[PDB]
């Protein structure tokens, strides 16, 4: 790359711009310790893209079951063939309909499932955790990942990536909608996305600008050319109460009946809208990173950060949990 890193979100997002860089640990400990995200881009040029296309998962695995998810009204299509799935990645009319008759836009629910990635798809698990960036912290035995280190008072995550495949969201209406709802995680994540399919255009525009994305992000498309793939929101660990305190009340304003200690972040049934987003600014002082994560980038989550994502084309995404020293106390089970 011409320069070692630059910085989105007008300046509050640290963006590595070499993922094999060996130096890239100097500037993202910096960054890491403070509770911040970080963008690596160029990941892709990293990896045999042959072995990241919908239609090589179609023929190679598709003749297995799974379970899908209806991103609109969160209803599950139960017990279909992955080839389903897969078949109308990119062709819309060959997507599954729903009861209105409209295409569906779908999520392919726990593909590969549990820890089955590497047994299913060694050749995919090679390429990219040989292609991890900062991989002293991503890495299985990398000697700054404490995953395999810990004793049981810590929640350990499990072993392997996981893959993340969602068809993009399409309408306005669609824009107050998640690929995957606000939550948060005990250990520290790097999402790759290793695949977008760009056939609407209009609208994507509209919703990574309501979205909050900053001007550099928008010269990506423009001028860089890049293809976007997802639209995240991201929060401090440290926040994540106000963000509670937010959604009890508009789930009162809303008439659902919980009880005071509810919690709607691990609930996992919300996403923050325009309005949502807003209305946390105003009235709790709360800023995100609205971050657009393009083919190739990765993006790390730190934990205990409350996230969404937002899928504006279809994506294939692969992530991997790993627990750092900086961040090792969300993972413990005790006060
Ligand atoms: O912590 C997460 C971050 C992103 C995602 C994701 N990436 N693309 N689509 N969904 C995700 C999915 C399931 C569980 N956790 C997730
Ligand atoms: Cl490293
Ligand atoms: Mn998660």
């Amino acid at each position: 790359s011409m320069t070692s890193h630059s910085w989105l979100c007008d300046g509050r997002l640290l963006c590595l711009h070499d993922p094999s860089n060996k130096n890239n640990w100097k500037i993202f400990r910096e960054c890491w310790k403070q509770g911040q995200p970080v963008l690596v881009s160029g990941v892709h040029k990293k990896l045999k893209s042959e072995l990241w296309k919908p239609e090589a998962f179609s023929q190679e695995f598709g003749d297995q079951d799974v379970d899908l998810v209806n991103c609109r009204n969160c209803a599950i299509i139960s017990d279909v063939k992955v080839r389903d799935f897969w078949d109308g990645f990119e062709i819309i009319c060959k997507r599954l309909r729903s009861e209105d008759g409209q295409p569906m836009v779908l999520k392919l629910k726990d593909w590969p499932p549990g820890e089955d990635f590497r047994d299913m798809m060694p050749t995919r698990f090679e390429d990219l955790m040989e292609n991890l960036p900062l991989p002293e912290y991503t890495k299985r035995d990398g000697r700054l990942n404490l995953a395999s280190r810990l004793p049981s008072y810590f929640v350990r995550p499990d072993l392997g990536p996981k893959m993340y495949n969602a068809y993009g969201l399409i309408t306005a209406e669609d824009r107050r909608v998640g690929t995957t709802n606000l939550h948060l995680d005990v250990s520290d994540a790097v999402n790759v996305m290793v695949y977008v399919g760009i056939p609407h255009d209009e609208e994507v525009l509209k919703t990574i600008d309501e979205g909050d994305a900053d001007e550099v992000t928008k010269q990506r498309i423009h001028d860089g050319k890049e293809k976007p793939g997802a639209l995240w929101h991201i929060y401090a660990a440290k926040d994540a109460e106000k963000i509670r305190e937010l959604l009890r009340k508009v789930g009162e304003e809303q008439g659902q009946e919980n009880p005071p200690d509810h919690d709607p972040i691990h609930d996992q049934s919300w996403y923050l809208d325009q309005t949502l987003r807003k209305r946390l600014y105003e009235e709790y002082g709360v800023q995100g990173w609205a971050i657009v994560q393009f083919l190739g980038d990765a993006v790390f989550i730190p934990a205990g950060a409350p996230h969404q994502v937002h899928n504006l084309y279809s994506c294939i995404k692969v992530a991997e949990d790993f627990v750092s020293p900086e961040h090792v106390k969300h993972c413990f089970r005790l006060t």
